[PDB]
């Protein structure tokens, strides 16, 4: 499984180039995992993958949310992992064959699928939670490895670890601006993803540093 | 929504010289253009602008925006910034998540489309289930566009039941997937056509009979 530095990892939604940059370079020392998103990508462009690997020694995961016919997701992966994404973050409510696209051009590439499989944010009670426990079973059946979940949530959290089972590779955002508290979600996940906590603050690196001596034992 | 001939490209290819050559082609008979990731995340955003510059058409991008609502925002403002008329949004993770983009499209001049239900074989598993309560979930939020599948005309009807006559409905698979362009067409406002279009030998002619089928219904 990937190593990621501190089981910190920095999910830069500023829309910025200047600021994106700044700031990651700022918590640099910290982390080595940045996850970047549709808000940076489509007001930078994806070159904005490249420049990263240029300045800074980070690993990226692209949190693209793939949600489409078997088809255009493929292209959809494709084109991410062509321009140097280390790994994509694909829905699985779409179903399997949605799924089995984005891992057999993963496969094919030699990069890593994530399948998000439940969500954060008070929204995802209405239609996800009741899909998640299949999800996720699903993603077990098509051989995925690597999962997103909730930290907002830890009930559920522990409910996918349990499902994936303990060699699966588990990261989860919703710690710090959403609620989730950092130490109570790394006894399930493998590492927790932080945006808005580091990316806003007025010192960036302070606040990681912060978030990593309050979980400190558990590094 | 007033679309030339009932008919939208699904301009899925992915390289600049090629889309602009395909859709030029065809532009006598359509107006509106859904771009998708496949074009942007290969090209850019500004292809957007380029083909408002090259053909007037309107654009909707085609995002399948499903984030939490904080992303959801700024994925729409992004969009919107670039030129699109339109963003689809999945209803799929929720009421606080599609209102998110309501806003965006309300604040900048743009429609929000929601896709209730799709066209692929996957979607029998978790979104054929929710698809109805997604449906009233859009009418509840005021949503008056939305997207359903041309390969399951008995879903597509019952959509266009729930959102009633008045609300704005397109939808995709028809051609390559198996859909019929004329029977999706008694329960769609329009019909999207990619492949069957773009990869034809001829696109234009592609195009021109499709449009021939349905000639009844214009
Ligand atoms: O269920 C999920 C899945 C996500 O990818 N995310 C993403 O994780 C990040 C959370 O950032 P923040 O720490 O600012 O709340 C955002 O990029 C968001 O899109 C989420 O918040 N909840
Ligand atoms: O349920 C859906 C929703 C879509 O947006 N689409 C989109 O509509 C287009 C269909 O293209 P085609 O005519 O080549 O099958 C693609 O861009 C696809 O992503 C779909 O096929 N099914």
């Amino acid at each position: 499984v990937m190593d990621v530095m501190n089981r910190l990892i920095l999910a830069m939604d500023l829309m910025n180039r200047d600021d994106a940059l700044r700031v990651t370079g700022e918590v640099r020392e910290y982390i080595d995992t940045v996850k970047i998103g549709y808000p940076l990508v489509l007001s930078e462009g994806m070159d904005i993958i490249a420049e990263f690997r240029k300045r800074f020694g980070c690993r990226i995961i692209a949190d693209f949310k793939v949600a489409d016919i078997p088809e255009t997701n493929e292209k959809i992966c494709r084109a991410t992992f062509k321009a140097g994404a280390d790994a994509i973050i694909v829905h699985g409510f779409p179903g399997a064959d949605s799924v089995r696209a984005c891992l057999n051009v993963a496969e094919e590439m030699g990069r890593e699928v994530f399948l998000l499989t439940e969500m954060s944010h008070p929204g995802a009670e209405m239609f996800i939670q009741g899909a998640a426990d299949e999800i996720a079973r699903m993603g077990v059946d098509l051989g995925v490895k690597n999962y997103v979940g909730p930290s907002t949530a830890p009930e559920r959290l522990s409910r996918l670890r349990e499902i994936i089972g303990q060699d699966s590779f588990l990261i989860s955002p919703g710690a710090g601006a959403q609620g989730g508290d950092p130490g109570e979600t790394l006894r399930f996940a493998d590492a927790i993803i932080v945006g808005r906590s580091i990316y806003l603050a007025d010192n960036p690196a302070a606040a990681a540093a912060g978030i990593i001596e309050s979980i400190k034992d558990l590094l």
